[PDB]
C-alpha cells in the first residue's frame, strides 16, 4: 500500500482546496486553487508524483479527473486512477486562520501542523515520519 | 551533509521565475514557477516545503526576497534557520531536462514539474544505484 493516495476537494471562503492523503500514513499535501479544473488537477498530480512514488490515486468521480489533460498527466507519470484526516484539516485551518492574512497561507500552516504533529505519547510518530518510514522500508 | 539542510536557488527561463529547493544530502529537488521573486511567493514556497519535509536549515542566495520580513517571519514560524549567502550545476541540469520535455507541455510550469519528476526518479550510479527520491527518504527516515 505504499503508493496509494486519496484526493479530495474542500470548499472554503469561496475557494477550492485540493487535498491528497497518503492512505497508509495519513500524510497530506494540499494546494489552494482558483477553481476545480482539469488543468489544476493535472498540475497538482504531476507535482505530487515527482515528489512521492505515486501508483494509484482514489478520487471522487468529478469531471476534473476525466479531462484529457489529467489523463495525459497520469499516463505520463504512471498513475492509475480509481474524510478522517479531511475534517481534521478543516479543523486545524480554523485554529490558525487568524495567524494569517490569506487563506492559502493558513492552509499550508495547517498542513505543516498536521504532518509534524506527533500522534500518541513518547514513542509516537508524526504523519511525515510515517510516510518516509513506509517508503524507506519498501525500498529496503 | 545534515539531513535537514536545503539550498534554495532561482532560475529564469522564458521570462519566468523557477524557484528550486535542493535537499543537499540527496540531490532531491522541489520547484515551482512563480510570477516574480517576491517575499510573499518565497515565503509561501518555503512554508509548503517545510510542511512536507523536516527542514532545519535553508541556504539562500541572499536575494532581496529572502531579506524581506515576510520570509523571515515564515522561517521563524516554521522553525527554519535561514542562512543567507552560504554556498549550481543543478540549474544547468534542470534546464537541460526541461528542454527534453518542453515540446510535451503547453506551458512551462508543466514542463518544469515533468523535469522535476525525471530528475528525482533518475537512477544515479548505474543500475545498482539509487535515485534522489530514494536517497532523500533513506536519509530522512528515523525508524526503518
Ligand atoms: O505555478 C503556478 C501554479 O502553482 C499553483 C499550485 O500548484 O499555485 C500555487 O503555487 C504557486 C507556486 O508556489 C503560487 O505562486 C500560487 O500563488 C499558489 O496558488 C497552481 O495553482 C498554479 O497553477
Amino acid at each position: 500500500s505504499p503508493g496509494i493516495w486519496q484526493l479530495d476537494c474542500t470548499h472554503l471562503e469561496g475557494k477550492v482546496i485540493l487535498v491528497a492523503v497518503h492512505v497508509a500514513s495519513g500524510y497530506i499535501e494540499a494546494e489552494v486553487i482558483p477553481a476545480e479544473t482539469g488543468q489544476e488537477t493535472a498540475y497538482f498530480l504531476l507535482k505530487l508524483a515527482g515528489r512521492w512514488p505515486v501508483k494509484t490515486v482514489h478520487t471522487d468521480n468529478g469531471s476534473n479527473f476525466t479531462s484529457t489533460t489529467v489523463k495525459a498527466a497520469c499516463d505520463w507519470a504512471g498513475i492509475k486512477q480509481e474524510e478522517s484526516m479531511n475534517k481534521e484539516l478543516k479543523k486545524i485551518i480554523g485554529q490558525v486562520r487568524d495567524q494569517a492574512e490569506h487563506l492559502k497561507t493558513a492552509v499550508q500552516m495547517a498542513v505543516f501542523i498536521h504532518n509534524h504533529k506527533r500522534k500518541g505519547g513518547i514513542g509516537g510518530y508524526s504523519a511525515g515520519e510515517r510516510i518516509v518510514d513506509i517508503i524507506a522500508t519498501d525500498i529496503q
